């Protein structure tokens, strides 16, 4: 079958050689067997215990009949012949066989011939693997933006990419199982030592013995009472025969002895336990192919010596670079483009978002989609954005959530020419890619973690000077100073979002160069006090400073520079009372003052007559000031989690109010007149310290039974008729 | 086994001729063993140690037993009977053995075996492939799997190739062992045919025992000798035919050298002349082929060859994309023409110059194509688009292309990405350029043949200019419409544009000029200037528009503009105004003494009031104030009758003005986002507007009266 890949040249010539002096020993069996003989006649005359050799010439007469002729051959024979003469062929018969059972041990010992097999099948598999050929027929300013070079891959087919995969597994594995035994190695050193020293010894005895076949040989075999005669001179006629044999038999046996002596030579000096793949990955670039232990690195050596290609066939099947793409090929195959079609979501901001959480990579069929808005990369390793992203018209928004991607100049272009907003999150700057400075069209940063560095402070996003277009631009870096860079590039922001998450922060005197500001937010600076600065800034629209550890908020005065100024966000703090100064904010038509120490609402806070949006929750309050019906544009008031005791009547004449959220609350009695707010909508009744519903709260037009957040004890003592009513409106 | 190919026809000779010389071998070999005796007698009259030999005749009486004899026989078979006579068979086995192992030792040979059998294995199913019968028979329709199989089996050729020529191993054996073979023929014809003589039928021997049997000399007859004789001379003549073939075989190996294979016949008659002749130890095994069969070298030429290869990858790709399926994918562009969009091919379907009806083709990504003569076939085709394909192309399609080639869009990242004979074109007017093209030291010598545009009108460049051109300044002399976009990068002018006087439309967009140039003012016949998000805080320059007697259009949108300037009084011919994404807080009343205005867009803008002056652009028709501050409409701004269409979102309006259903034109209104409390009944006599055009929430909708939700939903049918 297949394992005469594993027997090296070495190994044929003594499967040869041997097969050779087998022939020769039967031959030699069935000659001396049938033919052998010895021809003896007797000496007359005997000097020294020796023959003496010493009307026409007549044969001498020994009066000897036939029968005695064969009884003295066969007791010459018996005795005085050398046995090496008469038992060489069994001999060579048997030096033969067991250097057969020396050679074709390990391929009959079970505990072997089960490694043996099942490597040569895996190797098999491994060199007819249609992935193999493919893994090898793929044979400054630039290089340091990231910019990886151009790269087509192609497909395999899901069976063809599942037999890979399997047949990854199933080489691990038997790796495993392998790489611990080292019993094939001691067995090949143990067989090669056995014969080398077994041609020792026959090829010295055999030469020390082979000069006793001799044709003459000389018997005083001591039988007188049978023959009468004392000594004889005999001819053995297979003498020369049987030394010719010999003479080959020793010379076959000298090429056996040294070609064993090198495969000693071979198996010893090489010390071929590891085997180092030096060359492949020197050639073909593939440096992630480990080194290899016991019992494997002689396996492979075996091949090698039977050709060099497989060792490529099955070093690249085992390297690690060709598993990960493998794992991309098959990636591609897994996510079929209507399951990615339904796997998209709906975003914040209503477009159509995929979340792609824990995988190897981009499976590169999101690029055949066409309505993709907002792609977010959230925990992928050292992916490349191939060229193949521009089929994504839709583009918009790109997240990359711990991912250092790379990506190639005809992709990079592309998103330099439409994308819109980056979301960018990182533990370190290597994962911040570098070539997002070439975006040119980018409006929208997202930095996410920490980047103030020790003694190189604000170096890495020094290239956001680069992005001309940038308008919005949200910081989460646990500043603890305004870097120079966002500085400068605010000329041209347009909206600011830090967020130090509880990290102190120090302006210094350098938000003043931000004259196109609009909305500015500082969450958790731990300002604690607000900076003159912000006030500086002639266009905000939108101040926000959440959770900064606020006591007093008296410097609002100063708000009065900013003559567009309409949504003011205070809450989340420590704010004591509301200072009498935000009377003068007439341009206020929202704000939000939640989640702070407020105890009561003076009357000035009543002068803002635009006001619409009014976030009193999780305050001391214990009343409402009468003037709440003068903001008649009101549309929207909670007031949960307060000490609210009675609601004043003069709040149901804000006719156009959409809700009213009074959890939380000691308010004893619900007012009858809130069937007069015709505008109402949504009303949260939940925690108060009422026992009845009026009916004036279910005659609201659009209020339904869904938008009445209440107690199932308070809405029980609805009428009939409003029950009814609500949930007929819901239903529709 | 399959190596039945490898072996010449003097292989099989030999290795009939090895078998037979075997089997006498083996022949005389028994018979040696089992019968070769000597019969002896001796001579009773002896004259120089020789037989003399010198009523009825008696026999003679030697008085010898019968184990006396055959002691004389085995004395003188031992030593006066020469060697030959005795060891014929073994010699001749031997011989054979030797011969057998000189024939198969490099099938045996791993390290020549391995190669040998792959080989065979990589031939015999190029023999095989469904492609090689269809490619020799035209020296169709294929199946992408066969195809891929094709694709495949050109990548195992390729490796083969690279793989085996290094070797020049097989060669040395096939060398050596035919040298081995040769001079052992010489050693044992010479031996042999010396010796044969030695073989006789009777022999004397003085063996020299008297004491043993009482004679001198003996005369013996060895019955097998004329047979071994007879098998002698047919061994000879067996080794001597041999000899022959193995000689004419040394002399085949060294005339044609080999080690090098022309490869030349083939590519002659079947036209394909990218084949270059294989090295050592590859030549060899196609010479060792064709003396079997030429055929399979043919059928292995045409997966050697490299115009074989682009043919077969062409196919498939025909085959991948059928005429259906290529119309099925055709769209229509915006500027009303037929485009087909090829994305990410090896290359240039040939089946996409059938559909004439095509007018716009564009080219992304399919690296090195030709463009074939055959895009004559294609004559309704109007533009080109090479976005990143570097593509050459052939003098007739070429020359075909000077002819009927009007707008060519070109994006390159990099320079040599840019055909140089887009140039050569002389009936080209729309030429876009995307992709930086500065140099240091070799500035702007990429569009230096750009003069050669003896036709070009429109121009577009998009290329990252942080100075305007030599050559553009030059070319200037003829154009009409001028598009520039720098991306943000500051475009430098300084009195290096004024030279075109035959221009008519003027677009700067994201230059960052931060002021406008004079040198605009010397292009009289402009029409419509555009400075696009140039940081533009004021736009008093326009002043001196008044030298442009026919601007009609102009845009200043996406700046930082902080006043209109009343001088744009004087600028009484101003049709289109834009002026949306700006700081704008106020509208000077000047504004509108250009009472040609049509077009009035001021959205995202710091507007708080509408002047009341504004019914005197009797001629406006779209107004758009969106993302302002504007309180309430003015009636005055239904004055002009023919406003068709205005944008009042994202305000702080209140309520509508009850003149609007006076507007008869007006076909739509945008109110998304305002603090708008119910529509006026009037909104159910406009004429055209229909639902389409009437932006507004259902929750608002509901408000307006059911018939005018009937006529609403009555036009939003028909």
């Amino acid at each position: 079958p297949a394992y005469r890949i594993l027997k090296p040249w070495w190994d044929v010539f003594t499967d040869y050689i041997s097969i050779v002096m087998l022939m020769i020993a039967v031959f030699g069996g069935t000659l001396q067997v049938t033919q052998d003989k010895m021809i003896c006649l007797p000496c007359k005359w005997v000097t020294k215990d020796s023959c003496n050799d010493s009307t026409g010439p007549t044969g001498i007469k020994y009066d000897l009949d036939r029968h005695q002729y064969n009884y003295v051959d066969a007791v010459c024979y018996e005795n005085r012949l050398h046995w090496f003469a008469k038992y060489f062929p069994y001999l060579v018969l048997l030096h033969t066989l067991i250097f057969l059972a020396c050679s074709n041990f390990w391929f009959k010992f079970p505990r072997t011939s089960s490694k043996l097999e099942h490597f040569v099948s895996i190797l098999l598999k491994c060199f007819d693997s249609p992935w193999t050929t493919r893994a090898l027929s793929e044979t400054k300013s630039r290089i340091e933006q990231g910019i990886v070079d151009r790269s087509e891959t192609g497909v395999l087919d899901k069976k063809e990419g599942e037999q890979a995969k399997a047949l990854f597994e199933k080489v691990k594995k038997f790796r495993t199982h392998v790489e611990e035994g080292d019993i094939v190695y001691r067995l090949y050193m143990r067989q090669t030592i056995i014969k080398v020293i077994k041609f020792a010894l026959i090829i010295c005895y055999t030469v020390y013995y082979v000069h006793n076949i001799k044709f003459d040989v000389d018997c005083t075999v001591d039988i007188e009472s049978l023959t009468g005669y004392r000594t004889y001179r005999c001819a053995h006629p297979l003498a020369t025969l049987f030394k010719i044999l010999a003479s080959f038999y020793i010379s076959l046996v000298i090429f056996y002895g040294l070609i064993c002596m090198y495969t000693l030579w071979w198996m010893l000096r090489r010390s071929l336990k590891k085997y180092s793949f030096e060359s492949i990955r020197e050639e073909s670039s593939y440096s992630d192919i480990p080194d290899v232990k016991n019992d494997f690195a002689f396996m492979l050596h075996l091949i090698d010596q039977y050709d060099p290609l497989y060792s490529k066939r099955f070093a690249v099947f085992l390297s690690e670079v060709s598993e990960n793409k493998l794992r991309q090929l098959n990636l591609n195959n897994e996510w079929t483009l209507d399951k990615l079609r339904q796997r998209l979501t709906k975003n914040a901001q209503d477009k159509l978002e995929l979340h792609l959480f824990m995988l190897s990579g981009i499976p590169d069929t999101v690029f055949d989609l066409v309505e993709l808005e907002v792609l977010k990369l959230e925990l992928i390793p050292d992916v490349t954005i191939p060229p193949s992203i521009a089929q994504l018209t839709g583009l918009k928004e790109l997240w990359l959530y711990h991912t250092a991607a790379k990506i190639e100049a005809p992709a990079l272009a592309f998103l330099r020419e439409n994308l819109r907003a980056l979301h960018i999150k990182f533990t370190d700057i290597k994962e911040i890619p570098l070539w997002i400075y070439s975006l040119k069209t980018l409006e929208e940063l997202h930095l996410t973690g920490n980047l103030s560095a020790e003694n190189n402070r604000y170096i890495v996003i020094d290239g956001l000077r680069e992005l001309k277009r940038l308008k919005v631009l949200r910081l989460k870096s646990n500043l603890s100073k305004l870097p120079q860079v966002v500085t400068d590039v605010g000329v041209h922001l347009q909206k600011l979002s830090i967020n130090n998450e509880g990290t102190k922060l120090i302006v210094l005197n350098s938000l003043k160069k931000m004259v196109n500001l609009t909305e500015l937010e500082l969450i958790r600076c731990d300002l604690e006090r607000i900076p003159h600065s912000i006030f500086s800034l002639h266009n905000l629209q939108e101040i926000d400073l959440k959770d900064n550890n606020l006591k007093t908020i008296e410097e609002i005065i100063s708000f009065q520079h900013l003559h567009r100024l309409t949504c003011l966000k205070l809450w989340y703090n420590h704010i004591a009372y509301i200072p009498i100064q935000i009377g003068n904010l007439t341009n206020l038509e929202r704000l939000y003052l939640n989640r702070n120490k407020i105890e009561k609402i003076p009357t000035q806070l009543f002068y803002c007559r635009k006001l619409r949006y009014l976030d009193l929750s999780h305050n001391n309050l214990t009343f409402l000031p009468a003037d709440i019906g003068l903001l008649q544009n009101l549309q929207n008031l909670a007031v949960t989690a307060n000490r609210i005791e009675a609601l004043p009547p003069e709040l149901f004449q804000c006719r156009k109010l959409r809700a009213l959220h009074l959890g939380n609350n000691v308010l004893q009695s619900l007012p009858s007149r809130v069937g007069e707010l015709t505008n109402l909508t949504q009303i949260e009744l939940r925690g108060n310290r009422l026992e009845c519903l009026p009916v004036e709260l279910g005659e609201c037009p659009l209020l339904k039974r869904s938008g009445l957040v209440v107690e199932e004890d308070l809405f029980s003592t609805l009428p009939p008729e409003v029950k009814e009513r609500l949930w007929r409106a819901d239903k529709e």
